């Protein structure tokens, strides 16, 4: 997909539901087509504008999310999947997600424990966890 295929389609919302509440209403579309056309800058920007309409929509968090995530900036990441497992809660692969993403970033951040364990909570048994919680001992000080 082209950014100029993109571009079209925000044209025809444009013509047939021209109010910025609408343009708005559409951002998620935009945002994942400028997703397909790896316009990861648009896509941002656009989602954006649709979180400002619909700012309990969990989906939209976890796109933005991902999105920082593709760029690796773990605060900003963190803190979409964050919101977006507050608005629901189901996402449980999202409790892990998060551990896993501060653990990879700098595993003494002090975050990484909390997540780890909440994350050792949903998936009891998980070897994923487990290795999180490996890396968390080989850090710690000693007395």
């Amino acid at each position: 997909r082209s950014k100029a295929d993109v571009e079209r389609y925000i044209a025809s919302v444009q013509g047939s539901t021209p109010s910025p509440r609408q343009k708005s209403m559409k951002g998620f579309y935009f945002a994942k087509l400028y997703m397909e056309a790896k316009e990861y800058d648009l896509a941002k920007k656009y989602i954006c504008t649709y979180i400002n309409v619909q700012e309990r929509d969990p989906k939209a968090h976890r796109f933005l999310g991902l999105l920082y995530e593709l760029e690796e900036n773990t605060d900003k990441a963190v803190e979409c999947y964050r919101r977006s497992v507050e608005l629901n809660p189901m996402q449980k692969d999202l409790v892990l997600k998060i551990a896993e993403l501060l653990c990879k970033n700098d595993v003494t951040d002090g975050r990484a424990k909390y997540w780890v364990e909440r994350a050792a909570k949903l998936f009891p048994g998980s070897p994923a966890v487990y290795k999180l919680k490996e890396q968390l001992l080989d850090c710690e000080g000693e007395d």
